[PDB]
């Protein structure tokens, strides 16, 4: 394909994760806390990590949607995600993570739907809300 | 659910985006390629995020695991996660990721397998392959 944008990125496994975008655009380490047997360190959460990047990914996403959609959003507008771990029936890890999206403005009837079709266009969301536990919580 | 841990990750359409791991856990301003169709801002690239914080949580994943096969995996491990973007035939954005498994003290040829089996029984969602078009290359 013609691929017009690419990055490369380098992730090392520090004292629990390290990742940096090897272009110089990205140098963090990340760490899951001990607190239900994680490794122990204050960095940061993993799904907690998808879970801010991937909300902060939707506000561009929909940065694009809204240009191809003919309309415009606040700046002032925020995405909240609450991540929950707990334990599932299969024996197993289970991920709850409640997606919370404030616009300003905005009904929170309309926002329903909104969000519905915001988060069903764009990449992620589909799988993330289909196959994975995110439950959409407008403001 | 039955949450043992919940933690939450604020994200607001800034310039171009932002990102806070409301805990104090994170805080940075992040941007989608403009060069494309963005907002302008100088910085991470949501595509990169996934993949970075998707790699270094695969080698967080894989230490747990090894926590429970009661296996001990080498902490000299690193996986590249590069991530491009060009226009499919479709007429949309398409996501080229090719997946570096650099894990040392293993061949290739076992490597292949371990990849492979480890992406099958942890992903993250079946549609971060099926969905997302990942070239699992193992080093």
């Amino acid at each position: 394909m013609n691929i017009l944008y690419k990055t490369a990125a380098t992730s090392t496994g520090g004292r629990d994760g390290r990742a940096t975008s090897h272009d110089q655009k990205l140098d963090v380490k990340l760490s899951a806390p001990r607190e239900l047997g994680g490794a122990g360190a204050e960095g940061t959460n993993p799904e907690q990590l998808f879970a801010a990047g991937y909300s902060a990914c939707f506000l561009s996403a929909m940065k694009f949607v809204a240009g191809q959609n003919k309309q415009t959003l606040p700046a002032d507008t925020t995405v909240t995600a609450e991540v929950g771990i707990g334990p599932n029936e299969e024996g197993g890890f289970a991920l709850d993570v409640e997606l919370r999206v404030a616009l300003p403005g905005l009904d929170a009837a309309a926002a329903k739907t909104l969000v519905d079709r915001a988060h069903h266009v764009c990449p992620y969301s589909n799988a993330t809300r289909n196959n994975v536990a995110v439950r959409l919580v407008v403001a």
